[PDB]
């Protein structure tokens, strides 16, 4: 039974544990929905004036039209334009925390954190205008977080954190299309105008703002890596584990969950310190642990092992060995608060605008970090004490990650090959047909798709025909707890070119033996690293991003910033897969522009399909397209 | 049969037109509609993500809650706060709009505008501490347009336009709720942040960020009313009219519908200059008439009648008559674009943002202002000519409008009777028993309401219990179309204590009669007058604003901004009547605190009443209970 709920044997294991001590899951609250309204499964519903609820049945007779006239057309780019305003709200808002929080690290307000990475900083600075000669560290820093802050708002510029972040052609063609953001909250605030009741009624003007929108997004992704690579270090490759069996019984065990690493870093820090007091409550130690994309951000600098991602996060408290959930914002399910009154978990809460009724609340301040750490990990060990004596049920299954494939990282390994030109090999290759183009796998798992199996199912048919594949957040996570982060999995997962040049970079780096099938680029606001990749590698060749032989795959999307990601990758150029339903079918008109006629505007273009073995087609086909576009073989 | 539609005679008149040319209507749109979707009315229905459609049903079994757990309170206050967010971006883009113009103005980048009010002018900057003396006005100007495009995002400061606009002790008791916005963009920013996927779900939590970006959309409104007050002219008393009737045949009839009077005031300018060029034509010259609050502008500051509002909007077309309907953005039906194809009217838009799939789109740049202009109404002079020998159907239909209270001219009338204390006659009166509390009618007409008569119902009652009634956007727009603001109906409508004040103050005035028996205060933006008059006499009173007998009523509310203004003034401490369900009732615990636990936080309460003569006991009552706490008779 647990195979169509989960691909992933641990969770299927702590499924039938839920299920014999009646405990509710996101799949029984799935399946008590069912059948869910047709109405917003396509998007023919708008609720934005006190006279809706209005809907528009997808075919037959009235109702054909919203009460004030808005047309299906309207009303579906509408919902749409509000799903990539509020992604874009999360990934920045994120940012805008990181951004303070450097400013007061280096004001002397918040000594808990400081310049980790120098070389990250004056490269930010160089790319953005900023002088560094004869400036101090923290001059240079202030300088930056102010930048920083200032996209967030109308100035004299741009939102640099999208014009000096692509290549001056893409630049320019976007601006002549009038998508540039004039700043990050701006343009979220202008489409939640645009969309309301009254205002914008013309389906392509409503999508060129969601375009703009979601480039806002993309400022705050790769502004928001920038400053956590700044304040926390630059990924390198590191070795670590997955899934659930990195609980340990015996352990204090602490979930980090959420977004912010501004939280989970410092709680990496400081549970080091506490080692000796978690010992004098009988345990070995605090073991640290990663859910969903805080979990990303602690696996990518500290090889701290990942429980678990996304839909299938309820499963960690159920093995009854997890003592503290610690929570800052996003993807965090609610129903944790109450599956916690019977698992024994201390959930945690830390931000102000991000609460759950039931959960003990504990106000971290970046000027108080260590301190607020020390009590929230002493609620962690006081839970574990009262466990004394009580069985776990910690399923044996974990996997070997290899990650930490930061840009920076990617080009170091290349360079072992080529010291002076570190793209060239990965181009050569490309041209050989080594490697036949690069896929993307971003975003979450969704309850209607097996946990899974649409990222494993593309994921296997790409690395056949060659293909590199690069991931990010709970696609990442997919993918990891599946073995495809494990470099011994070569032989099995990849075509001999691809296993060639995996190879060839292994070797030169020491390793004797290959890079992982699929290389971890990071969080979901890391996605913004596989954009300077992407860059990088076009400002190199001279062609713009939508001539690259570069897809993304959102196969099984849920939150809002997923959309607001898949959007920016059409944005700056990519064939882009979501394999789930977003609701736009409801509109021929509109499904039409995001997969066909927005080709002509930004080259990228959504491919919308479910099913997984006929989307790793359309991707194959899409990657092979651009290389006949190059006049590559294929 | 159309009196259950409207109670407007020449609403019924045109859709008796409308039905025989078989032209389609908001109202029939309506009917088309139902039944409408009982989880939409309720508020138990969240799309924030791709696992949705979540639904909750009111009563009864399963599902009980969403997929990701989600409870009804959290569903239903996300989706609250995302309207109010929603409100807070409409008319804070409006405030940011003007803001722009005034810069540029003074900058010498257009022309066309101007600091009409330097009286105005020279007060806003002492409110906000910017230096006058020794200061150019151009200079004054520009400080004044940057400090208002400062409280968009965080700075030093909180937004000024809440904490300078409020008593000190009113800033006192929100600020010890959190409740003062940091900006105004970011708020709603934040609001989107903590409404999606697995963020906030802790109803009181969420409710109070609610609240605070409706403190945003408040500081909106004022920045809008001062920097128009500052370009255009503050309102003074100015006579006109109202309804269909205003139409003329013979002239080319311009209808200004949408917001922001940047381009209502200039057509109104411009129209002036091309009488001639009408002439030419055949026109007796170029009628310009009112939709809307872009309507409402230009009749407080020009006496332009107004044509119709909100609801009835499609109704000015079926005449036959109306050469053009030019428009910016908000509450326009977009509707009208297909409906100008059977009624020859020619739609024009002219936002970059807000464009209408079959209207003509006619770039405004203010830097272009005077010959964008011409350019526009030139389109309306082709089209009088089409209509050369066609009958037209204006019903002969329209009442005498005194309006222009704004308070600046509310003090000048009051000052007539005590020079140098104008508020202490108003005062005295309320002490006396001659005034029995202050209401405020604000909002839109609604579909499910028969237009006008939640307003007229309710205006009656408070009228006869010697209420003293002000009224801004389609609340003054009911009460103006049903001769609440003119001076003859005093006599009928006014209880003997109104009657013998409304009359001293005009007999003061010069006037030989009595001031209307409703004050027309201005556009939506302009509820900020409202809030000055109120925090003026709270502050001569040494009291807050929840100890003053005064009510506010959105009685047939409809779009996201009726709801930021009707949240934002619960928030301030006014008993706040809503004439239309709100997506809250599938949450008591929701209901309750917007409805009572909120008195204990601002002192403030929703009524939320949809039957008028009821909704009038309840304000009454909220009135004299405020008269009972400060010791007065009642
Ligand atoms: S905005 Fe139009 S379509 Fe949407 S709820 Fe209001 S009347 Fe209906
Ligand atoms: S946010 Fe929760 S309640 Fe809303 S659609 Fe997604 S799963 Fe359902
Ligand atoms: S952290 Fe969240 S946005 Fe998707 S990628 Fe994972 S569920
Ligand atoms: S202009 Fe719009 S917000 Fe309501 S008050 Fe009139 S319908
Ligand atoms: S009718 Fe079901 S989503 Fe609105
Ligand atoms: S189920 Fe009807 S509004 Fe969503
Ligand atoms: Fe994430
Ligand atoms: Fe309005
Ligand atoms: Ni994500
Ligand atoms: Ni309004």
């Amino acid at each position: 039974r647990q195979n169509l709920k989960s691909t992933d044997r641990a969770v299927q294991q702590m499924l039938d544990k839920a299920k014999r001590e009646g405990i509710q899951t996101v799949w029984d609250r799935y399946e008590a929905m069912k059948p869910q309204c047709g109405f917003g499964e396509t998007g023919l519903c708008c609720r934005h004036c006190l006279q809706g609820p209005c809907r528009i049945n997808p075919f037959g007779d009235e109702p054909k039209v919203g009460i004030c006239g808005a047309t299906a057309e309207v009303i579906v780019a509408r919902g749409l334009d509000r799903s990539i305003a509020a992604g874009a709200a999360g990934h920045s808002g994120h940012a805008k925390h990181l951004a303070h929080t450097l400013k007061k690290a280096v004001q002397g307000k918040a000594a808990s954190y400081m310049i980790k990475d120098r070389t990250k900083l004056h490269s930010i600075a160089k790319r953005l205008g900023i002088p560094t000669e004869g400036q101090k560290d923290e001059d240079i820093a202030l300088e930056v977080a102010k930048a920083a802050l200032a996209d967030f708002h109308e100035k004299d510029t741009p939102v640099l954190w999208v014009t000096t972040v692509l290549p001056p052609s893409r630049v320019k063609v976007l601006s002549a299309h009038g998508l540039i953001p004039a700043g990050i909250d701006h343009e979220i605030a202008e489409i939640m105008h645009r969309t309301s009741m009254g205002c914008d009624a013309d389906a392509q003007n409503l999508l060129l703002g969601g375009l703009r929108c979601s480039l806002a997004d993309l400022a705050g992704c790769y502004m928001g890596t920038d400053l956590a690579d700044i304040l926390f270090g630059t990924p390198a490759p590191v070795v670590t584990e997955s899934n659930l069996g990195v609980l340990k019984a015996d352990a204090v065990n602490v979930a980090v969950h959420g977004h912010n690493p501004v939280l989970s870093d410092i709680i990496v820090s400081v549970s080091k310190e506490m080692e000796n007091e978690a010992r004098a409550a009988g345990a070995t130690g605090i073991n640290v642990v990663g859910i969903c994309c805080t979990g990303n951000e602690v696996l990518m600098r500290h090889g701290i092992p990942a429980c678990t991602h996304s839909v299938s996060q309820e499963m960690a408290m159920i093995t009854g060995a997890l003592d503290a959930m610690i929570l800052d914002y996003q993807c965090i399910q609610p129903s944790v608060a109450t599956i916690a009154e019977c698992t024994g978990t201390t959930v945690i809460t830390t931000m102000e605008m991000s609460k759950i009724t039931g959960a003990t609340h504990v106000n971290f301040a970046e000027e108080a970090a260590v301190e607020n750490a020390k009590q929230i990990l002493r609620l962690a060990i006081d839970t574990f004490k009262r466990r004394k004596g009580k069985p776990v049920e910690i399923p044996n299954i974990k996997t070997k990650v290899v990650a930490g494939f930061s840009t920076e990282a990617i080009i170091n390994a290349l360079s072992k090959l080529n010291a002076n030109d570190p793209l060239k090999p990965l181009i050569d290759n490309v041209v050989n047909g080594n490697i036949r183009g690069v896929c993307l796998f971003a975003g979450c798992n969704n309850v209607k798709v097996p946990q899974d199996q649409n990222f494993t199912t593309i994921a296997r048919k790409l690395l056949k025909q060659n293909v590199l594949v690069v991931a990010t957040g709970c696609g990442a996570g997919a993918l990891m707890r599946h073995g495809f982060m494990d470099p011994a999995n070569v032989d099995e997962l990849c075509g001999d070119g691809l296993k060639a040049v995996l190879t060839a970079i292994g070797e030169a780096n020491g390793l004797g033996g290959p890079l992982p099938p699929v290389l971890h680029m990071g969080s979901c606001v890391d996605n913004s690293r596989a954009v300077a990749l992407v860059a990088a590698l076009a400002n190199r060749l001279g062609v713009d991003l939508d001539r690259l032989p570069v897809v993304a795959s959102a196969a099984e999307a849920m939150h809002e910033k997923a959309v607001a990601i898949g959007t920016w990758a059409v944005t700056i150029g990519l064939p882009t897969h979501i394999g789930v339903l977003p609701p736009i079918t409801g509109s021929l008109p509109v499904t039409q522009i995001l997969t066909s006629s927005v080709k002509d505007i930004t080259g990228g273009y959504f491919i919308v399909e479910l099913d997984p073995e006929t989307a790793a087609d359309k991707l194959l086909a899409a990657i092979n397209e651009r290389r006949a576009g190059l006049g590559l073989p294929w």
